[PDB]
């Protein structure tokens, strides 16, 4: 009965439709070795503590086809049953031809048979442990197994507990830019396919001729993109679920060279190749392990496009990362999924939290508690209207802030500069919001930031003068956007409340102290409807 999940894109906005309405993945992803029935008891408690609505978890080629033609979906059976018992949804991660550039999750009969399923050859003739996207046997084998997984979901997942599939994991190659095998050179030292030369507005020729100094990297990205599109089409012909690829990001400011980063993945410089080569892949999702605000903000900008829904398919699970939920959703993002949210005795520190404990989880639970009570309403406003979101824009001071060695004039100057940086403006049409971080709930002492950095805010427009507002360790203040020609302005009314059956239910009116000094949020959840008014005095 249930309509298929679908990614919609209209008027440069996006929605992930689940059960016929926009949905936000408030996600969690397991560690990489939790894809087994015995591991799930170490997954669910963290997911319930986090309040996540969707679990991302691997389904490995080596586990569903351990002997060629001998399929085993015993894990998928247990996973679907246990997800449904907990009323959560699933994103399955197809670990196959590539998992972090390598074939470690391909069956032994694949990854130990280089002649049938061939590896990238470097220019010097050394071989890398990265399967070539020009291996036709490898493409056929991956596609065949992925089709069998999709047939399992077609037959056994009629209500779409699984809402989306990631095809491969962090594709590309470390250690070279492309395959330089004889097989690969015969394709490289030849015409660029008609279809790519058209989609990019370029002149006919060989890879070297039309792309020059980008030929090696664009060639790898196109061939991988084509490989992933073919797997994707084969699977969607069985069940047309949304499907996506995740990116082992290059640093957007100082990337270095392809092969230092994972060459051929959907890095920012080849998104045009990926979009032209792989029209069947719904979106290209960034995997975010940069901790600093400016780099993360740049990633969110680069991956949010009229042709690309923003899904933060992975993000580090350390404390600093939780606040990026707010700009992700403010960009119209469809979801956010911290990595390593299970108690299987692993942490990917230095990428994530040094320690995995209930405090680690709580940093994400606290932000999820702001969005879960309005998730369907937010998702619709994000698609059909105007939303905004911001995070605290200074990172935690390093055990260095050099700050103490500064002079006592350099210091008041430091404090004014920090207060300015911790003050964000948002243009909401007739009204602006100013968001500030780390100050009392009364009076106007300048902001000093939270320790550690943690704050954020979400705003959705309900009407010309009315906004839905929730924020965290932050003050939000409204003002007129344009000079008012004689008129004055006030807050007309602030209500705290909730949605029941899609209707607003008031709990209380914020007024007095609670609205004299902006709208002040701590760690606790409050959903507000704010109505502003200009009024005549003359
Ligand atoms: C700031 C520098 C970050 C560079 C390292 C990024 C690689 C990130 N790889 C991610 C994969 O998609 C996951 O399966 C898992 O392996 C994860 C890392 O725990
Ligand atoms: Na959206
Ligand atoms: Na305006
Ligand atoms: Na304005
Ligand atoms: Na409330």
């Amino acid at each position: 009965a249930a309509p298929l999940p679908e990614l919609l894109s209209n008027n440069g906005k996006h929605a992930l439709m689940v059960d016929g309405a926009p949905y936000i993945i408030l996600g969690s992803q397991t560690n990489n070795s939790s894809n087994y029935p015995d591991a799930l008891k170490d997954v669910w408690p963290s997911m319930e503590k986090m309040g996540a609505n969707t679990l991302s978890i691997p389904v490995a080629w080596e586990q569903i086809e351990p002997v060629e033609g001998q399929f085993d979906f015993s894990f998928v059976d247990v996973l679907l049953k246990e997800a449904r018992q907990r009323k959560v949804r699933l994103v399955l991660l197809w670990f196959a031809t590539w998992k972090n550039n390598a074939p470690h999750y391909a069956p032994a009969w694949v990854k130990l048979d280089n002649a049938r399923f061939p590896r990238v050859v470097k220019e010097d003739g050394d071989t890398l442990n990265s399967l070539s996207p020009l291996g036709q046997n490898t493409l056929a084998a991956d596609k065949k197994a992925f089709v069998e997984l999709m047939k399992y979901l077609a037959k056994r997942d009629k209500d779409h507990t699984v809402i989306m599939v990631q095809v491969q994991n962090e594709v590309g190659t470390y250690g070279a830019v492309r395959d330089y095998s004889p097989m690969a050179q015969a394709v490289f030292n030849a015409a660029v396919p008609d279809d790519l030369i058209q989609k990019l507005q370029l002149k006919p020729g060989t890879w070297s001729q039309v792309f020059g100094r980008d030929a090696d990297e664009f060639f790898h990205a196109y061939q991988i993109a084509r490989y992933c599109d073919e797997v994707t089409v084969a699977g969607k012909a069985i069940k047309n679920l949304p499907m996506y690829v995740n990116v082992a990001l290059r640093n957007p400011f100082n990337p270095g060279l392809p092969g230092q980063y994972s060459s051929g993945g959907g890095t920012d410089n080849v998104l045009h190749i990926w979009k032209a080569a792989a029209p069947n892949i719904d979106l290209i999702a960034p995997d975010i392990y940069f901790r600093d605000y400016k780099t993360v903000s740049k990633v969110l900008e680069l991956y949010t496009r009229p042709d690309n829904a923003l899904f933060v398919a992975e993000i580090g699970n350390d404390q600093p990362f939780a606040r990026y939920l707010f700009p992700t959703l403010g960009k119209g993002g469809i979801g956010f999924s911290p990595f390593g949210m299970d108690d299987t005795d692993y942490t990917n520190y230095p990428l994530g939290a040094k320690v995995y404990n209930d405090e680690t989880i709580e940093q994400f639970a606290q932000v999820y508690r702001l969005v879960n009570p309005m998730m369907r309403e937010w998702a619709r406003l994000s698609y059909q209207g105007q939303v905004w979101g911001v995070a605290e824009p200074l990172d935690s001071t390093t055990e260095t802030q050099w700050n103490a060695e500064a002079t006592p004039e350099e210091k008041e100057q430091h404090k004014k500069d920090r207060a300015s940086a911790l003050t964000q403006q948002l243009d909401l049409g007739l009204w602006d919001a100013e968001v500030t971080y780390g100050r009392p709930m009364f009076w106007v002492t300048p902001p000093e930031g939270n320790t550690p950095a943690a704050g954020g805010a979400l705003i959705a427009q309900l009407d010309d003068n009315e906004y839905l507002v929730t924020a965290y360790k932050a003050r939000v203040e409204f003002k007129p956007s344009q000079e008012l020609a004689g008129k004055k302005f006030m807050i007309e009314r602030v209500e705290e409340g909730r949605f029941e059956k899609g209707k607003w239910v008031m709990e209380r009116v914020w007024n007095g102290d609670q609205t004299d000094w902006g709208l002040n949020f701590t760690d606790r959840p409050h959903l507000l409807r704010v109505k502003m008014a200009s009024y005549s005095v003359q």
